RNA sequence: CGAGAGGUACUUUUCUUUUCUUUCUUCUUCGG
RNA sequence: CCGA
């Protein structure tokens, strides 16, 4: 009932589409047939067994379906049985009330403090096609002969309203939309078994705005002007969100914010002056962005005026207070006259940083503000134009990511198919070569990291007048040595981690020892990936800067455009020496910093894990139990304390010395304590959601850690040696078969153990490789850090599809359950043959580089196919269809190192989802294997003082609304409880505000610090005074009007 | 009896399923 | 947000 589109089954081959149309209009009624399709495998001379026919209403679908079935249909000796089809031949609502023909569309926004509208542009006779099941409005805005389709969905309308221009209440003829985000605008661009009664034989393409004035990229609010809206309340109603109230407005003359720019948004700031502080002038910006202050509304003189002499600080803190309220503030005038060096110094001490973030879409740019996140090298040595840093993402109207089809739209013309390049791609384009210009400033391109590749953002900076935009890219290095398009955009990302910085290495500190390397079968392999040699005492006083008291064996460190990892050898001799595979670029500089040490966190059981592990004559029984040891542990933790130390002292963190493990063991039950009981209660939900959406079975058996290369020679192909550390639960079991105790905190191994990598998709990745032990192994000190052999045939991690030696993981477990003797030959590392241009690379290769790797990206489709196609196909992970996916997939992970794309084919894709998915859009089916049975497993389980505690209060709750968190374990924890539209298909993005948030009260607890060492310093008389902080918590008669908050006085 | 002319006489003699693809715009995976 |  929700379409009208009728596939008939069995049409014969030798008709044509009108002899059809005359048939079906001789049986049902005259012209009652909207649309009718006849698929054709050729172009115009095959016709296919079966077509589509679609009707003009219900009833006439009913009779033909009634007509169908008691076999009525006899179109040239063939009786047609009709069915249902997939989607409608054209987007087109079945009512004849929906389709308003002939209307006035406006566009605006409310100027004024009261309900007024100025109008930019008007467009006169355009329709409007109410989509209730495909759930969105469209509008078709003729302008200068071409049209151009505007798509509006329902979640984007927050505000739906029934207006009046004639000034009369009863004359109901306007209807006014307040949109959140953005429209999808479309363009019309320019035959014998398609009738379809109209003028549709178009495509529709994703470009950018159409208006000269660009009206529509300012223009979140939106005023339907109907002929005469009586009736039409009824259809209007079914809008969300629908204020059943009439209520009238003023058309306000709007011609004069008429911009010429691709960046429409802007407030004119040669109007009101260029001598007005970018600081203040950003965030009255960033407001007007938001949906709390219009354009009219800013741009008056009575607010430039009483904002312009005052302090930056208090002219700040009044205006994060216009973003603290979620009602839309229509008179800023009011709000502020009912509202009345740090910065620098904590930079370098906890990498706190707050970068002016973006958001540009194809209509317009949405700035959020300086939002605190982690400090990489370039900006803590670039410590004095902060203001300058910006970056830039380049995302859909709702802030979602940018597919294939919305830019490079393919188009078969001549003899071969081609992409044809839409507005959006020399929009981007244009954006990325010339800048964007806000304020009294421009931002031109930096560079971007390699994370920044995969999720479309980009790092920008304005050129000020001590450093430029080439300083800053010639002051990391020379990159003119490098020939291709790829590695030289790849080499320009590498000096931007999350590291902390360390003493200066001088440029006579450098030894280059020869490498090594092997050439078995004419396949080239290597040792030295990116290991190094470090002394004793260099890991002391690069351990001194990060507080490390255990000295780590192996970790991975950066400088000068080199990467990797560096060993601890008992038999130093120097500071520091390099080999030769690090190079990338001639720097100059040698400034060192640190990104991730080392830590012995356990590891789960994965998805692919499981794919991988249930092919070699392992067991699918077993899986279930493996869950259940966890969920036996979990399941009475609310209700018992000897689960929650268990459940929590390896679930998060080994030797985690955190709030929730110091009440863990001198604690009281979880009925009582309700800061120890929200928190577990939280964190009980999420271990089952996280273990109900995605696969990760506890083991205590197994570590991840990062692995390196020994020089020693003993270590030969098939033998290792793990010294893991000893955890809160092994030292309770030291006599072991697999296991031994060398010392109270090192517990070496003596069994077998598997390594592979955190994506492995080939099932020559899984490697026996026994841990044995030596007395040399053991006097070299090799703490956390599983060791390779020096010798063989080819490196064991280049055997995990190909894994060099540069800081990255490994899966290892001892566990003896498992039946590994099976084993399979590993596949081939060698990737694509690089591409080196003839000339160098003139900056705009690199803009092609980024803004193709938007389009023909399928690496979000190779690791989906795998996992269904090993679910639907017996023999999983050794036919031909896994093997090719698994080609793929090393394909693709190559594609931010080289320029070669995937090329996902035809054929593959499965049009079927297994039961372990959260795609409940997908026709989707019951799963008969392992990975069903461990979905099933968790539904079976599922079924004074004052002052100071006011001003922790106004400073935290805030940020609750500000990020969308209903709840204090919602932004205390890191998960939130609701969320977004663009974040529910966005575990990238999901992970982003799940850090900041954690970033965010981080500064937090560390001004709670300091407050309270602010004060009173004395530690001993502190005891005193925070029992009047628990009391006024705890006790409910000193509990206000307002909400409270339990968390303020655990401090320590 | 040899030469020159015209005539009967190789006819399809090996094409392969006739069911082969357009219902499209869709979550990379791991750890801080 | 960052590192395979
Ligand atoms: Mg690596």
């Amino acid at each position: 009932t929700n379409r009208s589109t009728v596939k008939i089954s069995n049409v014969p081959q030798t008709i044509v589409a009108d002899e059809l149309l005359r048939f079906l209009e001789l049986h049902l009624g005259e012209d009652t047939v909207f649309a009718l399709e006849i698929p054709t495998t050729r172009d115009n001379w095959k016709p296919r067994d079966f077509a589509r026919v679609q009707f003009t209403t219900l009833e006439v679908k009913s009779r033909a379906q009634l007509l169908s079935s008691q076999s009525k249909l006899l179109f040239k000796t063939h009786n047609l049985r009709l069915s249902e089809a997939y989607d409608d031949i054209i987007p087109r609502p079945v009512d004849p009330r929906k389709r308003l023909d002939d209307i006035v569309l406006t566009v605006g926004f409310p100027e004024s403090d009261e309900k007024r509208f100025c109008a930019l542009e008007k467009w006169d006779g355009v329709r409007c096609w109410i989509l209730t099941e495909k759930r969105r409005v469209e509008f078709w805005v003729w302008e200068s002969g071409d049209c151009y389709k505007i798509e509006v969905r329902f979640e984007d309308i927050i505000e739906t309203l029934s207006c009046c221009v004639n000034g009369d209440a009863s004359e109901i003829d306007a209807f006014l939309l307040k949109l959140k985000y953005g429209p999808k605008v479309f363009k019309r661009v320019t035959d014998r078994y398609r009738f379809c009664k109209e003028d549709f034989d178009f495509m529709w393409i994703r470009t950018t705005d159409f208006s000269g004035s660009k009206s529509i990229g300012t223009s979140t609010c939106f005023c339907l002007e109907v002929h005469n809206g009586s009736t039409m309340l009824d259809i209007f109603s079914g809008l969300p969100y629908y204020r059943e109230d009439t209520l009238s407005l003023t058309y306000v003359d709007g011609k004069t914010f008429a911009s010429a720019a691709q960046i429409v948004p802007l407030l004119n700031a040669a109007i009101l002056g260029l001598e007005f502080p970018y600081e203040i002038l950003f965030q009255l910006n960033a407001l007007v962005h938001a949906q709390k202050i219009s354009l009219f509304a800013a741009s008056d003189m009575e607010l430039i005026k009483i904002l312009r002499g005052m302090s930056l600080e208090t002219a700040l803190v009044i205006l994060k207070k216009l973003h603290q309220q979620s009602s839309i503030c229509y008179d800023p005038v009011f709000f502020v006259k009912t509202q009345m060096a740090s910065a620098y110094k904590r930079l370098t001490e906890q990498n706190i940083m707050s970068c002016q973030r973006a958001y540009v879409t194809p209509s317009k740019i949405y700035l959020l503000g300086p939002e605190l996140e982690t400090a990489n090298y370039v900006v803590k040595n670039f410590a004095e134009h902060v203001s300058d840093f910006m970056r830039v993402t380049f995302v859909e109207e709702d802030w979602s990511k940018l597919p294939a089809n919305a830019l490079s739209v393919n188009s078969k013309e001549g003899y071969f198919v081609k992409p044809s390049r839409t507005n959006i791609y020399n929009r981007v384009l244009s954006i990325l070569g010339e800048g964007i210009t806000v304020g009294p400033k421009r931002f031109e391109f930096l560079a971007f990291s390699a994370s920044q590749l995969r999720g479309n953002s980009v790092w920008m900076f304005a050129s000020n007048e001590k450093v430029k935009a080439e300083d800053i890219r010639e002051w990391m290095g020379c990159f003119r040595k490098i020939r291709s398009i790829s590695k030289c955009a790849a080499r320009m990302g590498q000096l931007f981690s999350a590291s902390r910085q360390t003493l200066i290495v001088r440029a006579q500190d450098v030894e280059q020892i020869p490498d090594i390397e092997v050439t078995t079968d004419g396949a080239d392999y290597c040792f030295s990936d990116g290991i190094g040699k470090i002394s004793l005492a260099f890991a002391k006083q690069v351990a001194q800067k990060c507080g490390l008291s255990h000295v780590p064996s192996a970790f991975q460190i950066r400088y000068g455009g080199y990467k990797g990892v560096i060993a601890v050898d008992r038999s130093s001799f120097r500071k520091l020496s390099l080999r030769d595979s690090m190079l990338k670029f001639d720097s100059n500089n040698r400034m060192l910093n640190v990104t991730r040490w080392t830590e012995s966190m356990p590891c789960f059981l994965n998805r692919e894990i499981i794919c991988l592990l249930s092919t070699l004559g392992i067991e699918d029984a077993m899986f279930e139990a493996m869950q259940a040891v966890h969920l036996s542990m979990l399941g009475n933790m609310l209700e018992d304390r000897d689960a929650a130390l268990n459940v929590l002292q390896k679930l998060s963190g080994e030797n985690s010395k955190n709030l929730l493990v110091k009440m863990l063991l001198q604690g009281y039950a979880p009925s009582s304590e309700p800061y120890l009981s929200m928190m577990l209660r939280v964190h009980h939900e999420s271990q089952l959601s996280e273990l109900k959406s995605r696969c990760r079975i506890l083991v205590p058996k197994g570590r991840i850690l990062i692995g390196c290369m020994d020089e020693m020679g003993i270590l030969e192909y098939g033998q290792v040696y793990v010294r893991v550390t000893l955890t809160k639960a092994e030292l309770k079991s030291r006599d072991q078969s697999y296991f031994r105790k060398i010392d109270e905190e090192t517990s070496v191994v003596i069994g077998k153990v598997v390594v592979t990598k955190n994506p492995c998709l080939h099932p020559g990745d899984i490697r026996v490789l026994d841990a044995i032990y030596e007395v040399h192994f053991e006097e070299k000190g090799y703490l956390d850090c599983i060791i390779f052999p020096q010798k063989g045939e080819r490196p064991h991690p280049n055997e995990c599809s190909g894994g060099d030696l540069d800081g990255d993981q490994f899966f290892v477990s001892w566990d003896e359950k498992i039946i590994p003797s099976e084993m399979d030959p590993p596949m081939d590392y060698a990737g694509s043959r690089p591409r080196l241009m003839d000339h160098d690379v003139t900056l705009e290769e690199i803009h092609k580089f980024f803004v193709d790797y938007m389009i023909s990206d399928t690496l979000g489709v190779i690791s989906t196919a795998h996992l269904v196609h090993a679910d639907r196909d017996p023999e999983k992970a050794r036919s031909q269809k896994c093997l090719e996916l698994a080609n793929l997939h090393s394909r693709a992970v190559d594609f931010a190192k080289t320029g070669a794309p995937a090329e996902m084919p035809y054929a593959l894709k499965p049009r079927e989802f297994p039961d372990f998915l959260e795609r409940f859009e997908k026709p989707t089916y019951i799963s008969e294997s392992v990975f069903g049975k461990l979905y099933r497993a968790v539904k079976s389980s599922l079924a004074t003082a004052k002052a100071h505690r006011d001003m922790y209060g106004e400073k935290l709750t805030s940020l609750m609304i500000y990020y969308g968190a209903a709840n204090e374990e919602e932004i205390l924890t890191g998960i939130l409880k609701t969320k977004e539209m663009y974040l529910a298909r966005d575990n990238r993005r999901y992970g982003d505000m799940k850090d900041r948030i954690t970033l965010s009260v981080k500064d937090l607890h560390k001004e709670a610090m300091g407050w309270f060492e602010k004060s009173c310093e004395d530690e001993q008389q502190k005891k005193k005074l925070a029992s009047a902080w628990y009391y006024v918590t705890y006790n409910p008669n000193h509990r206000d009007e307002k909400l409270t908050f339990l968390s303020f006085p655990w401090i320590v």
